């Protein structure tokens, strides 16, 4: 199923290099979570193991290497050499059906290595799943609705990027959808998170640092300084490039309260990924003004389960206050008609350590939605108490 080593999200490489540079001895364990608790059989698990083993044959091609050098210059030559000689190691991954009959998958090993498993594994599970249940896309609808969406975004000049790899119906569907959008969205299409398809269709790659980056810092450095040190380390790695920051890892209120003038001035944008967008806009604009930073020159990239229409609505809310762009996912890569619905799956960093000899530290995420928290319950409580939540 996975044919290219570049068939993954941009953030996997940018965060991967950040780990390789600053935390080359760190270890991490990623855990697959089917939030719908669907029942899975051992034969499906075996299909997954086969795909995971197949990935060991992937290797960077000469054209892909040249593409990385030309289009992703923020990735230094040393990292390109690493990717050029990189080979997925299947034994870092363990697949099984748990006691409750649920699909369980864990990738454990050096963090800079295992972080690369996330997107490919989720995309593989998603594609394998639809094949398994015999679902097929209604290409007529794919062609039609994608064109309509593209024309709509173009008409409203809604800058957007394609962020739907992890839950795509299939590589084929994401590939064609990207092709259609490129053809009808005009300048509204900023780019795609899928590095492989950006290469194939001549588009810009698009993405931001992920939650795992902040979460790693929270587990190692503690909750009070998590956001701050994560941003300082990101700057050390990219010197100002990739200047977008996620604010809801430990709640946006905590982020804003500790957002320094230096970082507010240096980063060009914030990313909204949970909670009500209108409420997020108010908090952002208010904090920027408190810091005497002009919100009008800043951008907010909205990416919380968006639809083209919802993007247009948020766009109105931002008019005259702060700039806006969008990250649209599953609505584009998994809308094949026939009642087919996207899987509700994720694979998150569950725990980590600074070096082999360090103890394991659980990672948590709070988000801006009350009650919606992820991670070891005991650790979640500690984070809330530590942050005064």
């Amino acid at each position: 199923i996975i044919r290219s080593i570049l068939d993954t999200d941009l953030y996997k490489f940018t965060t991967g290099y950040a780990y390789a540079k600053l935390f080359p001895r760190a270890y991490g364990e990623f855990r697959f979570i089917d939030r719908n608790r669907q029942g899975f059989t051992e034969e499906f698990a075996e299909l997954v193991r086969g795909e995971i083993r197949a990935m060991a044959a992937l290797s960077l091609t000469r054209d892909e290497k040249e593409f990385l050098q030309r289009e992703l210059p923020y990735l230094p030559p040393i990292y390109i050499d690493f990717l050029d000689g990189f080979r997925f190691d299947p034994e870092e991954v363990t697949v099984s059906i748990d006691a409750q009959g649920h699909l369980d998958i864990r990738a454990q090993g050096l963090l800079y290595r295992v972080t690369l498993w996330e997107t490919p594994i989720l995309a593989v599970i998603s594609e394998l799943y639809y094949r398994f249940i015999g679902a097929e896309p209604d290409w007529k609808q794919v062609e039609e609705v994608t064109r309509s969406k593209g024309e709509l975004m173009r008409e409203h000049r809604a800058t957007f990027s394609i962020f739907g790899m992890r839950r795509r119906f299939s590589l084929e569907v994401e590939d064609r959808v990207t092709d259609i959008l490129k053809q009808y969205a005009g300048e509204s299409l900023f780019g795609t998170s899928n590095v492989h398809l950006a290469h194939k269709h001549g588009l810009r790659v698009s993405g931001t640092h992920p939650h795992e980056w902040i979460q790693f810092h929270g587990a190692i450095y503690g909750y009070k300084m998590a956001n701050y040190v994560a941003m300082e380390d990101w700057i050390n790695v990219y010197d100002g490039d990739l200047g977008t920051v996620l604010t809801d890892t430990y709640t946006t209120d905590v982020f804003m309260r500790n957002f320094s003038k230096k970082h507010a001035m240096l980063f060009t944008s914030l990313r909204h990924d949970s909670g009500d967008p209108e409420i997020f806009i108010e908090k952002a604009v208010r904090r920027y003004e408190e810091l005497r930073v002009d919100p009008k020159i800043k951008y907010i990239i909205f990416s919380d389960s968006l639809t083209p229409q919802r993007a247009i609505e948020i766009q109105k809310l931002c008019a005259g206050r702060i700039k806006a762009s969008f990250g649209i996912g599953t609505n584009l890569t998994n809308d094949v008609g026939g009642g087919v619905e996207p899987l509700n799956i994720v694979m998150k960093l569950w725990k980590c350590k600074m070096t082999a000899k360090d103890d394991w530290h659980y990672c948590v995420k709070l988000s801006d939605v009350d009650g919606k928290h992820t991670g070891e319950p005991e650790e979640i409580l500690l984070a809330m108490n530590t942050l005064g939540i």
